[PDB]
Order: structure tokens, then C-alpha cells, then sequence
């Protein structure tokens, strides 16, 4: 069954850490800016726990810098369809609960559709989605989920689930 999202939950991922955020996993990508003054630890895990699949991006985020946007996991590429509306869920699990995470949507041109960031995560996956439509005409889109805040510091995020497919 394809789908707009292609391995935004590390699922056609293979465990191994990774090396490169921006050219390690395929359905999601990281990027870290100089705000992260700490090394933040990205690594692919394989657990029976996983929310989709088996397969999920656990990372050890330990030191926050002076930017809210610090450690950034975006999801992509995405397909959707101008007209017809897509949905979006994921799910968020942190070896210890008390971590905070944000998952949003939009294109190339920054124009973003769903938003659910500012949210706190218990130490299991935890199913959040919601609906939106193509605002405008983006065939690909991209979720881009922040990461590094002192309420996520101390604690691996586990993330896997960032998927987005319309309903029958």
C-alpha cells in the first residue's frame, strides 16, 4: 500500500545509527543548526513496540541551545493531490516520559497546512493526527518536526509514525 509519506516512520529504514541526518533515513531527514550546542545522538532502533511498523529514529537529545529550533526532524518526500484531503498521524515515545515534541506540515514554500507542536510525550507511542487539504497546489510536501527544548533535554525521543494518506 504506497502512501503520501514514504518511510516517515523509519519503517523501510534499517536500525543502524546514523551518519548522516540529511542522507540517512529516506522518509525522514534532520538538520541541526549552530543552536544545538550538544551533540544530539540520531539512530535508527528496531523494537516490536514501534507505533508503524518496527522500525523508528531514536534520538538522545541532552543539551538545548539559545534557539527553540535546535535538533529539526523533517519527514519527506511527500505526495499529495490538489483538491482531494490527506491525513497526517505519527507517533512520539521517549525512553522516560516528560519530553516534548513538534510535528508540523508544509511545502517547499513554507506553506504549512496541519500543526500540532508544544505537546508533551509519555514513554510509548503516542497517536496524534488530524486532516488538512493541499492549500494551495503542492504535489510534495514535508512535516517538519522540531526538536531540541530543555522539556525533551535528559531523554531519548523515539519518533516513528509521520504518515500522510487520505481515508477511503
Amino acid at each position: 500500500m504506497l502512501v503520501a509519506n514514504i518511510n516517515g516512520g523509519f519503517e523501510s529504514t534499517p536500525a543502524g545509527v546514523v551518519t548522516d541526518l540529511a542522507e540517512g533515513v529516506e522518509g525522514w531527514d534532520l538538520n541541526v543548526g549552530s543552536s544545538v550546542t550538544n551533540p544530539p545522538v540520531f539512530e535508527v532502533l528496531e523494537t516490536s513496540d514501534a507505533p508503524e511498523g518496527n522500525k523508528v529514529l531514536a534520538v538522545t537529545v541532552n543539551g538545548v541551545g539559545n534557539n527553540p529550533w535546535d535538533i529539526e526532524a523533517t519527514a519527506f518526500p511527500v505526495n499529495v493531490r490538489p483538491g482531494v484531503t490527506y491525513t497526517y498521524t505519527i507517533w512520539a515515545r521517549a525512553e522516560q516520559d516528560g519530553a516534548v515534541v513538534s510535528f508540523t506540515v508544509g511545502n517547499q514554500s513554507f506553506q504549512e497546512y496541519g500543526r500540532l507542536h508544544e505537546q508533551q510525550i509519555t514513554t510509548e507511542w503516542q497517536p496524534f493526527t488530524f486532516e488538512f487539504t493541499v492549500s494551495d497546489q503542492e504535489t510534495v510536501i514535508r512535516a517538519p518536526i522540531h526538536f531540541g527544548y530543555a522539556a525533551n533535554v535528559g531523554n531519548t525521543i523515539y519518533i516513528d509514525g509521520l504518515a500522510i494518506a487520505s481515508q477511503p
